[PDB]
């Protein structure tokens, strides 16, 4: 295959063995990993928590606690985070992001910018039955100014739905554009907030091209010359995932591992969040953009059981 | 007219009195820039020394000198230039190109692949007698790799020369150039630097229609997706300047003034450089490529003495 998501369900699924064998990795001294990667990374999130289910009834133990006594490190952030239901793993690692004193604004951009209008209202909803605060609120206590409006804005949605292209709105929006930034002492940010979160995908697809046309210069090159900082980093995150999501996480996995050490956090979530999804798309635009394998990144840059886990992640 | 240049030697031609002229119009708090680009820009390069020699013999002044003292920025880059002969200005070009830690590749290129044999050869031989290096060794010191071996070539020469046309060894070379890049893994770029840089003009001319003929895509499009960087814009510079070379300095001067901004020190350059040769061709290539006139893109993207100037200089 060439498109989609790299982890399917499984055939001849059979929850309660499926319980049993990963009881036998588990009890006792030492860990058979081996056993716990082929049957877990070669069954979908859905049927993993089925898993979860029979493993409860049948053990009388409770799974995610096992795997989390006994796995450590990356291996145990990989498997913890393929146990984890779509939209609560989301809310895990937003919540993760802003705990305590620091902020992943790297982590909130990511998900952010690139989950669709409902994941990111059962987000929202999740995050605030869980924590008893909302995800906006806490975004604009770990964020300020023009960053902060704009993960609010992705957070609220109400940007443009379908399709609809009104060429001379086209036109106009990306004079805007030009006449906001490249044209202009200083750049006017809150136009680059408006057109980039309300327009829809279809209307920004042609403003971008329309902007090359009229600036010589793609949005990209504009948004970085004009923006700074986590802005930047937010529009930019934006305009990619428009233009084309696998794309967007194959560069945000190229630059987890290029050069010296590996994000581990990034490599993990964007593996975990995107093999049931769009990682083949995601693998053919590696290999455009980078002319390597995204299987020979991993494999070159991670080792062990958390390696061995990210390859059949990957496929 | 059409064709040639657009400056041509004045006729009644004083040049003591147009020493006086220009004297007079530096002379003093305030200059009278109308008198200069008057009388300068409606002499020929060789009358313009001619008036430098009058200008010390009668004024007992430099002529170059006054003008630097007396003219800033572009409208005395554009004076400063048409006052320098033919050779020494591509000499200084190169110079300014390599000087200090930058490197302008594109000024490299656009002289490298546009001057003829013996205008090449002169700039070798002056370069080194002014600024005791050879052009190679600058060049080698400031470019690396395949692009450092494109402009030692056209430094070197050594192409081959006059028009002797063998239709066994256009195909060959046509075909060569197919195998060498689209067909195969990867590019053998010294394939394409060894035909592109060791072919007559005529013989080439004729590999590249074979070249569409057998590939179905023109060889620019060839070495645009089979080439990256510096070293492709030198092949393509070197394509265009056999093709038509009126045509690669229209297009030159359209990049230089075309969306936000202008790269003043090429549209200088060329409009210097090309004024006494084949400005009339450019200007009806120029029309022909992008259906605006040369003297409108000047008019629109340029003020004051400056666009003047360089009005007079496209004719
Ligand atoms: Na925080
Ligand atoms: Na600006
Ligand atoms: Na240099
Ligand atoms: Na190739």
């Amino acid at each position: 295959e060439t498109k989609g998501g790299t982890v399917k369900a499984a055939s001849g699924f059979n929850a309660t063995e499926d319980a049993q064998v990963l009881r036998k990795a588990m009890k006792g001294l030492g860990t058979d990993e081996d056993a716990i990667i082929g049957v877990l990374a070669c069954r979908n999130t859905a049927q993993r928590q089925e898993i979860r289910t029979a493993y409860k009834s049948t053990i009388g133990r409770d799974l995610l606690e096992d795997l989390k006594s006994e796995l450590s490190s990356n291996f145990e952030q990989v498997i913890l985070g393929m146990m984890t239901p779509t939209v609560l793993y989301d809310v895990q690692e937003l919540r993760r992001a802003m705990k305590g004193a620091g902020t992943d604004e790297g982590c909130l951009i990511e998900i952010l910018a690139s989950r669709n209008p409902e994941e990111i209202r059962r987000i929202n909803q999740t995050y605030q039955q869980q924590y008893g605060r909302s995800l906006e609120e806490d975004i604009c206590s770990d964020t300020s100014f023009m960053f902060q409006r704009v993960l609010v804005s992705l957070t609220a949605g109400g940007r443009d739905e379908g399709n609809y292209l009104d060429d001379a709105l086209v036109k106009q929006d990306a004079q805007d554009l030009y006449e906001a930034g490249e044209k202009r002492w200083g750049t006017d940010e809150v136009k680059f907030l408006s057109i980039l979160c309300s327009r829809n995908r279809n209307h920004l697809l042609h403003v971008f091209d329309e902007y090359k046309r009229i600036s010589q210069k793609d949005i990209e090159q504009s948004i970085k010359s004009e923006t700074s900082g986590s802005f930047e980093d937010a529009l930019l995150a934006i305009v990619k995932c428009m233009r084309n999501k696998p794309a967007y996480f194959a560069e945000r996995l190229y630059k987890s591992m290029k050069g010296l050490g590996t994000d581990d956090s990034t490599l993990i979530r964007v593996m975990v969040s995107r093999a049931e999804i769009d990682m083949l798309d995601i693998r053919a635009n590696f290999k455009r953009l980078y002319g390597k394998s995204l299987y020979s990144f991993i494999k070159g840059d991670t080792s062990g059981d958390y390696r061995k886990v990210l390859l059949i992640l990957c496929g």
